[PDB]
């Protein structure tokens, strides 16, 4: 009571310190969600002891800016975040970065900053929270029923990708999902007057969210706790809380936009601390009763969290089977052997795209792994990403689906997919969760595809039609720019699998992976079964399909270009030319294989040319010359499309030997050595 | 009327003939579509012999799959459109590609197909004819009065950039916008209450805009039309007019998602024919009378364009100095020697970031040059992108601007921003239009950038704290792979000037562009004016910054790292190492100079060392070892992340060092030759 205030008071102060000591920073929303984060972490619970509770509540800062808030919270309740490390605020190597990072920042669940994403990521923990107490909840076995709390500004209302989750989360009836729009009237170009005027409250009820309104959010902490108890009453709808706030609440500066993203000056600072029973001379005070009143509830928490382990190992005796596969997913685990079930091809097989060959992959591997949900941003039937037999996740209510389903029908919302999926990976429990379009429209979704790799999260990207071979659509679906931008980003896996066994292995890595996002890159258009290709190599992400000892060159190819690069080395043996070929899979797979393996693949004193129908970045990596599409595609029959560019056999030939010509006399080194 | 009934058949069995012909491509919407169509069309001023007239209302298909629908509209109008071109839908080098480009269909006033571009396309082109109109209109010289009319579907309103530009659009009170929604309830994935159960009128109410609601669009052409006049007379609201179609109506599978995405059956075909009086037996029809109805309509329009010239030649006689600016802007030339206010510096000037440096150049231009506007993401005071004094494009209505305004408040809309930009260049009077948001987040954006390269549309985007230069924020704003995203489209220059000289000449390009879209990487750190700029050298793109005639070794580098390599000479020296410099602020500029220059730039012969703090991926283009940044980056002061990661005078001077060992006895040979 007047220990709230202080416990609110405490937080605002140590915000703004932080972001004093630093002298960067963000101290507006901070000062203005006090009270809100206040009341919400009081309702919350959890763990700061046990940051992996699978029954936690979750918060989500999606203003991420604002984290000299959170970092406050993550302090005052004793997570393993000091107030040395709040001195250290936005230092370099700290754990109190400039935004939030779920690998550096115990407590931060998700990496926010980039606008928008947060509240798409709260939907994807609440979507995983449903589909999890759907598959495992039992009559008195409540082992998931936690809340999703998240935190939003303006600024994370007007980018689209919010739009896009909240059509979706109202549609799914997320009734766990409570967010807190920081209703300030601010943003970095002054009053939202100038470019946000839309009734964003009556854009909420369209979506079929419930609404709760708090007038006076800089201090009616009575009405945002009663806010998210009527929240919970509502179970079939998410909730938008309203806090109606001053940005930078008690500053000087308060209400404006100057104290969005700089300090405060530091006479601002002494007034903040007299007008609230704070020493002006002191910085990163911490009250012992705030201290104290924050233990007590973590100790109601962990007494909370102790009850649910007991509920847990009753539920193992109840429910064995249920149970021993909950420890699994919880020990994070997959299932003993599942890999048993990935399908494998020899090369009498016939030709498929490997489109085709990823539905036949998850028709194998869902039922083995329950683990796996996924869904396609409205290309089902064209991705191929829906195992028959299986259930759409849907509120049961709607008659389309239930919450136990594994199968996501996300519209045509890419962005949103991906940040939901980085959210039901943020849930936890071993979900290994995937998302389909084209691949031209995975570019759609980057602000989120972005964060998977900063985040580490296992997510897949189900990416069809992957270039000109798609054909008639033309250049506004075809792939040029698309994997040299994504294999430039750090930690992204991205396969592009030339046939059957390297499409199991390319799945064999994206289930297997607990850092790494994979982005599958597969063909609408069929492709043979190769002579030389295993799961075993192909795991390998680069490996010697064709081995000729004294190659005059070596071609190196992905996908489709794999069978390409064969044909080419017939017609070349015809010119008197002997070629080996090179399947890369996984520029990533393979940077991680040790040197001598990769020499083995990529030897010195023997040219190598890359084939690959899009961009010819990063390929210089692995080749001396390269062959690929640096312009945009054409609306035409694929085979037709191939011809124009000369993706054919002689083409490459043509290119081949030209290679060999212009390092004839020369001493030429693997493309792997380099001077550092 | 019996007519109006044959011309909308007509439309229907033209699409559903062509999609036919192709055996591939979507019948279903223009089925559904035709109707309102030819009730839009005949309501839309147009030249198909002038199709640049600056006073027609423009068409936008944002649904672009459905261009057989728009094809169908411009050949029965008599563009430079053909029957024969539509019996050569979707085949290769064909005037009716799978998706509608701009740069090959007549009439098609943007590139569409990636779903939601279209609208906010839509939205640019009518915030451009607000601003044209405010600019010129005169009492009794109406010379800018056009509307602009979108059709989308459901997957438009889903996709999160629509709602952004929606907002937008709303806020702006744009009410020459007219678009019309194909409320069909089916997309790929099937029935829309799968996915988008959402209000979409109360949402669109929400964004303030004017709702019409016709519940026959499949027969009911008078409602259409009451909807446009009833639209036009609602003149501070864009409308949203709801089309309850069926799509693929007529089709027995009428009212499926099979009729989206694939040609009808022959048997499907005959029985559309006969229901609606055509022959069974004969395809692409066009009956005599419907074109007459059509020439009708051109005549009259031509005739409307006629006296619009007779305005124009007689505003330039009561108005003679806008008369000439506005003469000169549709013809296609900026102001006589307007460069002439690009700012010069000199190495005795002080260090300045190149986005400061960008607000000075935009400062200076945009008095001189009144088809510049711009505006930003709401970073305005972060990226420096508005000139003090200007006023804001607002309606009056709001006391905020003006529509004669110049800077444009986007919000945090950095998708619809750089969609909306297309739309503004779209609309053509020569308008060099940008925005401005941190580089890190044009990515939220890639879906429009890659449709600027595509559609060849000369729009800038002001994208600053290109690196981990911006420091404190850390790496969820510090950019890693964008220049390489963007650098690996085909078509976009990514200028990053290291000084003044370079940032002008950065402008230079992009204002004088008529093709090519810019992405300006700018600083948020000071720079140094270097010794050897000049805009003259910078607009190669790429330039001898310091000639070492004997070098050991030529460091080539942009931006930021440009002043680092000449520090690094300096050490370089001190070891017994003589080392060039060059700057490479535009990459494709300087890919388009002629061979020689190029090899004057980099030479055979001597090894060069790329130097620049992000992916490396591109740069073996320019180099034979990169030093880059291919993880990423960190929270704290920028020089300490420099340190870090061994950017500094010394650290580029050991890889410097390392690479003329490499090469020690080898022959080195330009990187600008190759094989092919
Ligand atoms: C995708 C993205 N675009 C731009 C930014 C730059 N930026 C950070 S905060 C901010 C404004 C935030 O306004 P609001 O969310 O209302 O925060 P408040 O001013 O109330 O603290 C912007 C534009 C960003 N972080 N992410
Ligand atoms: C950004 C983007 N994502 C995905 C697609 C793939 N695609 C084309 S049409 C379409 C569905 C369109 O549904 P709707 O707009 O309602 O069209 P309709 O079925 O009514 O013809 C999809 C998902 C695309 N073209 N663009
Ligand atoms: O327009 C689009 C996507 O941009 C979709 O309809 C796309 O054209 C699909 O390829 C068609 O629906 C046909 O699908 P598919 O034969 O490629 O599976
Ligand atoms: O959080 C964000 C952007 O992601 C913004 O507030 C960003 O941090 C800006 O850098 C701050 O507002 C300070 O701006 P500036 O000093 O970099 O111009
Ligand atoms: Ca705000
Ligand atoms: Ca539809």
């Amino acid at each position: 009571s007047s220990v709230d205030q202080k416990a609110i008071s405490t937080i605002r102060l140590l915000a703004v310190d932080a972001v004093a000591a630093a002298n960067s920073g963000h101290p507006g929303a901070p000062l203005g969600l006090a009270p809100a984060a206040h009341a919400v972490f009081k309702k919350m619970r959890f763990n700061p002891k046990d940051t992996k509770w699978i029954n936690r509540d979750r918060f989500v800062l999606s203003n991420g800016h604002a984290c000299a808030l959170l970092y406050s919270m993550l302090v005052l309740y004793g997570y393993d975040l000091t107030v040395e490390d709040l001195k250290k605020f936005r230092q370099l190597g700290s754990k109190t970065p400039g935004h939030p990072e779920n690998t550096d920042v115990p407590g931060a669940e998700v990496t926010t900053g980039p606008l928008g994403q947060g509240i798409c990521n709260g939907v994807g923990i609440a979507l995983a929270q449903a589909q999890f107490a759907a598959t495992y909840n039992k009559p008195d076995f409540p082992i998931s029923d936690s809340y999703t709390y998240v935190f939003l500004g303006d600024g994370c209302l007007m980018e689209g990708v919010s739009s896009e989750a909240s059509s979706l989360a109202g549609h799914l009836q997320l009734g766990n999902l409570i967010a807190f729009w920081d209703d300030n009237k601010i943003s970095i170009d002054g009053s939202t007057e100038v470019a946000f005027t839309e009734d964003v409250i009556a854009r909420y009820k369209s979506y079929g969210w419930h609404i709760v309104e708090v007038s006076d959010a800089d201090t009616d902490i009575t009405a945002i706790a009663a806010a998210i108890d009527e929240a919970k009453k509502v179970t079939n709808k998410p909730t938008l809380v309203r806090l109606t706030t001053t940005i930078g609440f008690g500053s000087l500066a308060q209400g404006t936009h100057g104290v969005h993203g700089a300090p405060l000056k530091a006479d601002d600072i002494k007034q903040l601390k007299t007008k609230w029973g704070f020493n002006p001379e002191e910085s990163f005070a911490v009250p012992a009763e705030v201290t104290a009143s924050y233990n007590e509830h973590v100790a109601e928490n962990q007494k909370i969290q102790q009850q649910w382990n007991e509920l847990f190992a009753a539920y193992k005796q109840k429910y064995p089977e249920l149970g021993a596969e909950l420890q699994r997913r919880l020990d994070g685990k997959l299932p003993e052997n599942w890999d048993k079930a990935l399908p494998v091809y020899t090369p009498a097989d016939a030709a498929v795209a490997t489109r085709k060959l990823s539905e036949i992959v998850l028709s194998k591997i869902i039922p083995e792994v329950p683990e796996i949900i996924g869904g396609s941003a409205d290309l089902t039937p064209s991705n191929l990403t829906k195992a028959k037999g299986t259930v759409d996740f849907q509120p049961a209510a709607t008659g389309l689906g239930d919450y136990s389903g594994r199968y996501i029908r996300y519209g045509v919302r890419e962005h949103a997919m991906g940040a939901i999926m980085n959210g039901i990976a943020a849930f936890g429990a071993n979900y290994k969760n995937y998302g389909g379009t084209f691949l031209n429209f995975v570019s759609y979704a980057a602000g989120a595809v972005r964060l998977s790799a900063l985040s580490e999260f296992p997510i897949t990207w189900v990416a069809t039609h992957d270039s000109i071979g798609l054909g008639e659509d033309g250049p506004t679906h075809q792939p040029i720019e698309t994997l040299a931008h994504f294999r430039a980003t750090p930690n992204i896996s991205v396969w592009r699998p030339a046939d059957g066994n390297e499409t199991s292995a390319a799945y064999k890595s994206a289930i297997e992976s607990t850092h790494t996002p994979h982005i599958l890159a597969l063909t609408r258009q069929n492709l043979p079964q190769l002579e030389g290709s295993s799961i075993e190599k192909a795991s390998k992400g680069g490996y010697t399909l064709v081995q000729q000892d004294k190659a005059d060159i070596i071609i190196v190819a992905t996908g489709s270009e794999v069978s390409l690069a064969v044909d080419a080395l017939k017609v070349l043996e015809g010119q008197g030319i002997k070629a080996g070929v090179v399947s890369l899979p996984d520029q990533l797979t393979f940077d991680k294989q040790s040197e001598e393996y990769k020499l083995s693949v990529l030897p010195d004193g023997v040219p190598i040319l890359s084939v690959e129908v899009m961009s010819t970045f990063g390929w210089s990596k692995y080749s001396h010359q390269q062959f690929g599409l640096n312009r945009f595609g054409a609306s035409g029959k694929a085979p037709e499309i191939f011809k124009l560019f000369e993706f054919t056999p002689e083409g490459v030939a043509e290119r081949a030997a030209k290679t060999v010509a212009f390092y004839k006399g020369k001493d030429v080194v693997s493309p792997l050595r380099s001077a550092f």
